[PDB]
């Protein structure tokens, strides 16, 4: 029995990694994720220039999950490119690099510089089309024409395999249209479902006030709140994109939650809110818990149950 | 201190009612809701002809809430019209009648016949533009041109005040567009936020199966999962429709949860999943709990805190 897997021409000790934005902004953060038991890591979504992000308080956690409006705080593309080119030890585990430009032009500028480093070192691109927290900037992938434009321009300028981070959808027609767009692009090798559930609102009953400062209290939701939403999106894209991989993200706290994502179709499994709250020790616990479920059910490898969720009748 | 209030030229003993679809399908259900301590009731969303609905199992409850794909099972418009015209005791509490046609023509047919009974009896229309469960029929109010057409045709055919049941949105640009559409129609006097969070997926770890039969297990979410999403939508429409009323629906289990909805802008407060699980006894508990919170805080009336949620400077 083992958790080993091979995909995208890389070898992984296990399917677990951080979700983009959690424990991955500074060199210190990245070294910490590398020293953990995780199978891989991804860097903070970056822009051409460094950003301070939105005013504090901008993150708050609760029993059922988290709300945030960070505002894309990051050290700038030059820093994350240098980490991938000169600093990361690829003998420990694979590295993904996330980008989130504020226009199609900004993304194209970054991928032109990323390409030679990807060719030499094997760093893997995750393109973020789902940030719900920059004021005046609605989620790119909720506009299918803008989506098609970003993907055409990036494919042409990069010319190498990449993946896409998607927002959650709630409508069968939207699942149908979005997956069809993705299937037009052979360079898109993986689809990560999902980013935060956008523009929720948490209110404190005692103080009668919202709990985060930006955007009048409105922010993206993660954790226990979003698990059935995340599983729905993972399965919807697994069914509709049979020639691509799907990565699961949303509501993972336990080996059982990871088992459900994998049954739905997930290859890698990403951990956000639960990692932010518990710290990187979570990865040894998730491995132990998934192996014990597999033992009890008589499963020896991940391929024996990936995508095998059963429907009724 | 009492919770009585006046809205839409009617008097209500308190702000509580059932959510459409819960405890309101049969004559028995409607009599039971009328005998409860609720301030009002709403009937099951209806169609021109009787419907059996989707195959069973089609509803399942869990610690954090519920999933359903009912498929609009109902006794037919003729039955609910007769209940409103001949059977309901208007001396006990006001009645709302919900309609959910599968086309614009079907809704228009129903409202032409509802109009004389609304004139004579004072029954109030709730028009459902957000059912997420009928195969091949996407949520009407996620298509803004369809939404506008429904409201134009219904306004002309009915000619009397009414309200609209809305789906949840997750995008600031969508809040902006949807509220602008609503503000084109003076006859729309109330907006109910929200219907279920559409097309989630619950999976049982032991059996490795989805838990409902229709639509390969995909169904609408209610309960603890959806409270921050519901509060966001109530506040967004309260801010953008200052000349209309907003009714809150989603994630209400306690007087505290009702207090948060009212602070966000709610006039009436609807109860779905919690009512389905606990039964009509819930209404005496919600009233007692809300009055206690008001006394502790020194609030004599609902008007003193409605819409008064504080933001961070
Ligand atoms: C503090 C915070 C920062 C985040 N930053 C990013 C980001 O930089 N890029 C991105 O694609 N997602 C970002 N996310 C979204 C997460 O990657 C993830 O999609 C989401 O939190 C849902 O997973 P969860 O339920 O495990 O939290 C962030 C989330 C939080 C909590
Ligand atoms: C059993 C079931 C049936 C429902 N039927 C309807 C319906 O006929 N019309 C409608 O507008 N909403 C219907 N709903 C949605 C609810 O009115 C409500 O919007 C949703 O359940 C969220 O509120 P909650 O968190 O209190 O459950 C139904 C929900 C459930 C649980």
């Amino acid at each position: 029995m083992c958790l080993k897997l091979n995909l995208l021409d890389h070898v992984f000790a296990n399917p677990f990694m951080n979700a983009a934005g959690v424990l991955c902004c500074t060199e210190e953060d990245l070294r910490c994720m590398t020293a953990s038991s995780s199978g891989a890591l991804v860097s903070k979504s970056c822009t051409s220039a460094p950003r301070d992000g939105n005013p504090e308080p901008r993150y708050m956690a609760f029993p059922l999950g988290s709300i945030n409006s960070m505002g894309l705080p990051n050290l700038g593309f030059d820093f994350y490119l240098k980490y991938a080119s000169d600093l990361h030890d690829y003998s420990k585990k694979p590295l993904f690099l996330s980008i989130s430009g504020l226009s199609v032009e900004e993304n194209v500028a970054m991928v032109r510089r990323l390409a030679p480093v990807a060719q030499e070192k094997g760093v893997l691109l995750e393109l973020n089309l789902s940030c719900p927290n920059v004021p005046g900037k609605p989620q790119v992938a909720y506009d299918f024409e803008a989506m098609r434009t970003y993907l055409q321009q990036v494919s042409l300028a990069y010319g190498l395999p990449f993946g896409v981070k998607m927002p959650p959808y709630f409508d069968i027609a939207h699942f149908d249209t979005a997956a069809a767009v993705l299937n037009e692009f052979p360079l898109v090798k993986f689809v990560t479902c999902v980013n935060s559930v956008g523009n929720g609102l948490v209110i404190d009953a005692e103080s009668e006030s919202v709990v985060i400062k930006p955007k009048q209290g409105f922010g993206g939701l993660g954790g226990k709140y979003i698990l059935p939403t995340a599983l729905a999106n993972v399965n919807a894209f697994y069914r509709r994109c049979p020639d691509k991989l799907v990565f699961g993200c949303g509501g993972v706290y336990s080996g059982e939650d990871a088992f459900l994502h994998i049954l739905a179709g997930a290859s890698m499994v990403q951990v956000g809110t639960a990692l932010q709250e518990e710290g990187p020790g979570i990865f040894t616990r998730l491995e132990d818990e998934l192996l014990e479920i597999m033992a009890r059910k008589g499963y020896r490898t991940l391929e024996e149950f990936r995508g095998r969720v059963k429907t009724i009748e």
